[PDB]
């Protein structure tokens, strides 16, 4: 679908059997969630934003259902005031900017 | 323009006679620019993201030229590891997200 930007680009997500809303963020290289339980091993990792750094957990090969689409990729779980879907997943569902 | 997301969505900008490169960021409501010089008086505003918050200067009604499109809007200037064009300016050039 086409998404205008007069409102936050929010999509409904299904991950690890858990439902949540995420922000389609083109300005984000990776995907990050604030509070969801994912199974398996994870690798410590740190990401930076406008505020500073953040210790997150990296999980790979995680099936995520984006707006009705089944995609698999690396998901970061850590302290964030907003759930974000980055370009690492947006390319799998064919997202493109247009103007 | 149709831009895919295999690369960061960067665009060239002419702002206040200065040339910059910015990221088209749908996950940002406001436009943030790291150090540039702008006219007139501002208002000490604070914004947040990953890591925390930051103190910035809020400039209203500043003309920006994105890909040859000239629009006037609010620009925040402050410490930021990357210039960001938010939704406040992206709606001006009719930029949509498609997939
Ligand atoms: C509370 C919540 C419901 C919301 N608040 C807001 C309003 N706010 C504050 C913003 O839009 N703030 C913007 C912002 O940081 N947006 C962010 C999303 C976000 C929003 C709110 C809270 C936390 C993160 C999204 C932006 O694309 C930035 C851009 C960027 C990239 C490199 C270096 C610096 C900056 N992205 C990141 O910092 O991404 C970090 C990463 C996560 N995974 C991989 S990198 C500013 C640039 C203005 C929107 S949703």
């Amino acid at each position: 679908p086409q998404i205008t930007l007069w409102q936050r680009p929010l999509v409904t997500i299904k991950i690890g059997g858990q439902l949540r809303e995420a922000l389609l963020d083109t300005g984000a290289d990776d995907t990050i969630f604030e509070e969801i339980s994912l199974p398996g091993r994870w690798k410590p990792k740190m990401i930076g934003g406008i505020g500073g750094f953040v210790k997150v957990r990296q999980y790979d090969q995680i099936p995520i259902e984006i707006c009705g689409h089944k995609v698999i990729g690396t998901v970061l779980v850590g302290p964030t005031p907003a759930n974000v879907i980055g370009r690492n997943l947006m390319t799998q569902i064919g997202c493109t900017l247009n103007f």
